[PDB]
DNA sequence: GTCGG
DNA sequence: GCTGATGCGC
DNA sequence: CCGACCGCGCATCAGC
């Protein structure tokens, strides 16, 4: 991390935008900047060489002279003294709260750890999970218990049905040696894009890892996604693991390359690919890559045969996922 | 907040 | 109930 | 200058 002081002091300036300025683009501003600053493989010396890279423009150049100067941001000082901004910023850190919650919630006059734990009712139930967990879930999760935990789901869900395919994605599978959480795609022969000839394939598997006590907490759950809470069994007199969040996706089986490159991410090399996509034409999300019309209109899901197939559509070289890393 | 048409 | 918008999260 | 900014699942709420 040759410029942290830079990428940190970006990041920090997306979070206010987002969850005090309820400003999104100015977020992924922030946030593509930051972003481009991270794999520059040189100690940046002047917000004039900033501004050559895409995504850093007058502004954040102006910040990054700034900041190389003093050590620190005025804007970001201040903002770090405002009462209303610290606690919308806190609060927004407790899942299932977010920016307009969070809000309301400092009008209401609860803006502490404190508050919360003595106003449980006035938290759905995401947001009550969110906080029963708050400690656990701002830990990382090493890659050694990502991978107990990778066996763990991959042999239940084998139990459940052979014909199950599990997949870990998310950082995990870009190879990080530590995660914010887990993230598996799940495929079943019998869900395709053409039908549906088998109904609950995502609530069995669910229910086979509460079963086992894998699966401790559902944030929420459809048809195709689950978004939980899952803890590793531990030994005799050992404390006992943290809780971890696991999200859980279901994709048709012949969509699968596409879901996979959705999966793994990160999430900003994806807005990158899928902004590209439309520069070139296309439209790609998790299930297909289609081609633009005239009028604007997606056209046809393109066949795809592998995760290249994606890249080569928009004349990319393929990037392994350990490259993807954004 | 940055950028491409 | 459904539909569409909005909030939140991936 | 200025329109456009990735794309979508689930939970919630208003309006009908
Ligand atoms: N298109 C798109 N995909 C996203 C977005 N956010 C997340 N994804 C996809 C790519 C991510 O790698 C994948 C899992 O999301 P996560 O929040 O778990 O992130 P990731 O595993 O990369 O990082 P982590 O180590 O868990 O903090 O979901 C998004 O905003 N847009
Ligand atoms: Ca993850
Ligand atoms: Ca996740």
């Amino acid at each position: 991390t040759l410029n942290g002081g830079i990428t940190d002091m970006l990041t920090e300036l997306a979070n206010f935008e987002k969850n005090v300025s309820q400003a999104i683009h100015k977020y992924n501003a922030y946030r593509k900047a930051a972003s481009v600053i991270a794999k520059y493989p040189h100690k940046i010396k002047s917000g004039a060489e900033a501004k050559k890279l895409p995504g850093v423009g007058t502004k954040i150049a102006e910040k990054i002279d700034e900041f190389l100067a003093t050590g620190k941001l005025r804007k970001l000082e201040k903002i770090r003294q405002d009462d209303t901004s610290s606690s919308i910023n806190f609060l927004t850190r407790v899942s299932g709260i977010g920016p307009s919650a969070a809000r309301k919630f400092v009008d209401e006059g609860i803006k502490t750890l404190e508050d919360l734990r003595k106003n449980e009712d006035k938290l759905n139930h995401h947001q009550r999970i969110g906080l029963k967990y708050f400690g656990d879930f701002e830990k990382r999760i090493p890659r050694e218990e990502m991978l107990q935990m990778q066996d763990i789901v991959l042999n239940e869900v084998k139990k459940v049905d052979s014909e199950y395919i599990a997949t870990v994605c998310g950082s995990f599978r870009r190879g990080a040696e530590s995660s914010g959480d887990m993230d598996v795609l799940l495929t079943h022969p019998s869900f395709t894009s053409e039908s549906t000839k088998q109904p609950k394939l995502l609530h069995q598997v669910v229910e086979q890892l509460q079963k086992v006590h894998f699966i401790t907490d559902t944030l929420s759950k459809g048809e195709t996604k689950f978004m939980g809470v899952c803890q590793l069994p531990s030994k005799n007199d050992e404390k006992e693991y943290p809780h971890r969040r696991i999200d859980i996706r279901l994709i048709p089986k012949d969509q699968y390359y596409c879901g996979v490159l959705y999966f793994t991410g990160s999430d900003i090399f994806n807005k990158n690919m899928r902004a590209h996509a439309l520069e070139k034409g296309f439209t790609i999300n998790e299930y297909t890559i289609r081609p633009l019309g005239v009028t604007g209109v997606a056209g046809e899901p393109l066949p795809v045969d592998s995760e290249k197939d994606i890249f080569d559509y928009i004349q990319w070289k393929y990037r392994e996922p350990k490259d993807r890393s954004e």
